[PDB]
C-alpha cells in the first residue's frame, strides 16, 4: 500500500539523515508523490515518525518475548545469553530496529513524550517478563534464590551496556568481546559459581 | 576574567539548551558583553565550544584519577562502588561533566571527529588505569587471580549502563537502585569463593 511505501521511504530517510533533514518533499520523492499526497494518509511529519516509532516498538518487545518465550527455558545461560548477542543481531539486519535504538537516544524535542511513553512501555513490558522467568528458575532451583529485583536490574543494565556499544561504536570485534565479558561476570554473580559441574 | 566568564556562561546555556539553541549573541548577553567581545578570545563558535569540552574531558579524567588513585586501595570494594555512584554524584554537582556526557551522546554533527578524539583519548587512559589496578589487586591477594580483560571489559560496560542512567532517568531513587543491583552482581561475579583454589 501506499502508507507503507511511505513509511518505508521515511524510515531509510529519518534513520540516515535525522529528523530535521528529513522534509516531506524528500520523502514524496522517493515514492514518486507531491507532498499533498502524503497528507492523504498522515496528520503531519509528527504523526509519520510516530507512526514508524509505533512499528519499531512492536518490532523489539515481540523479540524479547519470542527470546524469553520460544526457547528452551530450561537453559538460563543460554536463554539469558542469546538475547545479549540477539540484540547485536537484530540491529545488524533489521531497519525498523536501527532507527529504534538511534532515536530512544536523541528523539525530536517536540516529541520526547511520545517516545519516552513508547521506550516506557516497553520497558514495563520487559521488566513484569523478567521477573517472572527468573522467579521460576529460582523455584526451579536452576539458579540460587536471591532477590529477583536485584538480578533483572543487573540484567535490563547490562542490555543497556550492549545497546549503547552497538549504537556507538562500530567495531563488532569490541562489541563480542564487550558482550561476553558482561555475559561472564554477571553469570558468575547470578549463580555463584565459576561453572556448571 | 572575561574569557572564564564567557565560558561559564556559555557552558550553562549549551548544557541546558542545545547547540544550535546556543547563539553567541545569547552567551554575550549573559555576561554584559556584545558578540564582538566573544571574538576576541574565541575563533567561533565552534571555537567556543570545543574549547569547553577540552576542560570537561580533563574534568572527567581527573575525577576518575582522584577516585582510583587517593582512596583506600586495600579496599577495592570501596574504591571500584564510590567511583560508580561517584559519576551520579559528580554530574549532580558539575555542569561540566553533565556537559560532557550529554554531548558524547550527541555531538554536533560537523564536531564529531573532534569530539570523539576527546573520548577516546579518555577511554583509553581510563582502560589502562583499570587495567593496571586491577592487576595490582589481584598481586596483592585481594581480589580473585582472574583475567584482567575480562574484569576490565566488564568493570567499564556497567560504568557505561550507569552513565545512560543518569543522563536519561531523572529519578535518583530508580538510579540509586540500579547502581547498586549492577555493582552486587559485578562483586558477586568477580569475588567468586570458587575462583580460589
Amino acid at each position: 500500500m501506499r502508507k507503507e511505501e511511505i513509511k518505508q521511504a521515511a524510515l531509510t530517510l529519518f534513520a540516515n539523515n535525522g529528523f530535521e533533514g528529513t522534509s516531506l518533499a524528500d520523502i514524496a520523492g522517493v515514492v514518486g508523490l507531491k507532498k499533498q499526497s502524503i497528507y492523504s494518509h498522515f496528520k503531519d511529519k509528527d504523526d509519520l515518525f510516530l507512526s514508524i516509532m509505533k512499528d519499531a516498538k512492536s518490532t523489539e518487545i515481540d523479540y524479547y518475548r519470542a527470546k524469553l518465550r520460544d526457547s528452551d527455558l530450561s537453559r538460563p545461560d543460554l536463554v539469558l545469553s542469546s538475547l545479549l548477542f540477539g540484540v547485536k543481531e537484530l540491529y545488524d539486519t533489521d531497519e525498523a530496529y536501527q532507527f529504534w535504538l538511534r532515536y530512544g537516544f536523541y528523539p525530536p524535542k517536540h516529541l520526547y513524550e511520545v517516545v519516552q511513553a513508547d521506550i516506557t512501555e516497553n520497558v514495563l513490558q520487559m521488566e513484569h517478563e523478567f521477573t517472572d522467568l527468573f522467579s521460576n528458575w529460582m523455584e526451579q532451583k536452576l539458579i540460587p534464590m536471591q532477590d529477583v529485583e536485584t538480578m533483572k536490574e543487573a540484567y535490563m543494565g547490562i542490555l543497556d551496556a550492549v545497546i549503547v556499544d552497538i549504537v556507538y561504536v562500530n567495531d563488532p570485534e569490541r562489541t563480542e568481546k564487550k558482550i561476553t565479558a558482561l555475559w561472564q561476570i554477571f553469570w558468575r554473580g547470578i549463580t555463584l559459581k565459576a561453572l556448571n559441574l
